[PDB]
């Protein structure tokens, strides 16, 4: 069993995928995703989010005391806190599968500057806390990051959803006057791993020359 | 302003563009965004869009027909056509900058092991195309990376308008016995910007060393 409970000011947002969760494993008691509006915990009648943030600045920061209250209720100390920010580690594959077999997720979204800092230090004290980038590219809200994770990671949990892949086909074998390769009809099934393989290498060269 | 197709199986995985900035920027008239069902340029009775792969493996490959019916309506030779897709060319800041400037944006959504190769070259033919991968992890389809591609491209388009941030800090200034560093209650906008270019390069050389020329964990 895996639970994830997304904390955000759009709970809107993470509905689609919620609904996308096939039944058979919802009943099956595998997964479990349910999803927090932030201003549950607000303090005051204009149900306040956000402030000023110390120091100057452009924008808004999202204020402790909502999130720290929030985070109070939702989390225990089996939780696995995770934090959307482009200022943390790289989210990756690798955390991916790490964090498929967690038995709670928490997903806490970020708005305007970011959350104050002391959210996550404080939530560090009594659990595991997570700050991670999904790209190197800015987005407004983490609700989008939040899909990211979701998804990624729950693919990777059983009956619920460094080279690069190479070019794949299928039917009509030629169209619009492009042949699929004839190797790949050619019954030679080594050949066309060799051919994969090439494949591979030399688009690994032209988009990820980073990955050597 | 920006015209933004994305074609896809599963079109109301999208509903969220209508959601915060995205929403509010198409509300504000600077960007409309439709979404298309992919299926609707099927003519089968079964609607199938996909078929198993030449040469082998795992998984089916989405037809080539379908797609390059629905991107013959649906493109012009001033559209850039993007495909997500984790074997692409990273998508960055810097390509958010890009396209924030386009006229016309067209967002080919994959499902299963992707799209047949043809679709990406025929269209290249007539128009261009950007294949772009979000990130080094693996989605189950390309309507996540709509989104995301969205989101960061509409933020930078006019009339909305390196290194890690530090830190950031609102009221109270103690909360649960920690405080905000005394440096940001000082008044002393030298020292308060001298902490947070610190704290910027103190945080990028642990989480993300790459960005100052420094080998990776
Ligand atoms: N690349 C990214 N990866 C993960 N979350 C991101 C992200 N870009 C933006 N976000 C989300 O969007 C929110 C607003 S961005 C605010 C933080 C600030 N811009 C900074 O540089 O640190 C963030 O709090 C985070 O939740
Ligand atoms: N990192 C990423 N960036 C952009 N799109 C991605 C992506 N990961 C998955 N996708 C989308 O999801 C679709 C299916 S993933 C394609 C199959 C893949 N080789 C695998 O390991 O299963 C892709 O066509 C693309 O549209
Ligand atoms: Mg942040
Ligand atoms: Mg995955
Ligand atoms: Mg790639
Ligand atoms: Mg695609």
């Amino acid at each position: 069993s895996m639970k994830i409970d997304v904390v955000t000011i759009f709970p809107e947002y993470l509905q689609p995928v919620r609904q996308s969760l096939p039944g058979k494993a919802i009943d099956a008691g595998l997964v479990d995703v349910a999803v927090h509006d932030l201003r549950r915990w607000t303090h005051d009648v204009h149900k306040s989010v956000d402030d000023s943030p110390y120091g100057g600045g452009p924008g808004m920061v999202m204020k402790p005391t909502v999130w720290g209250d929030a985070l109070d209720e939702i989390c225990t100390s089996e939780t696995l806190l995770v934090v959307p920010t482009p200022a943390g580690y790289p989210f990756t594959q690798e955390t991916a599968w790490q964090w498929s077999t967690e038995d709670h997720l928490v997903i806490a979204c970020g708005r305007y500057e970011g959350i104050d800092q002391r959210v996550a230090d404080d939530a560090a004290t009594r659990m595991r806390v997570r700050e991670v980038s999904i790209g190197d590219y800015v987005l407004n809200g983490g609700e989008a990051a939040a899909l990211v994770i979701i998804e990624a990671v729950l693919r990777l949990v059983p009956g619920v959803l460094s080279l690069l892949e190479g070019p794949s086909y299928t039917r009509p074998p030629s169209w619009r006057g492009m042949d699929v390769p004839p190797v790949l009809l050619s019954g030679d099934h080594a050949k066309i791993a060799a051919w994969r393989a090439e494949q591979s290498r030399q688009r690994t060269i032209e988009r990820r020359p980073d990955l050597l």
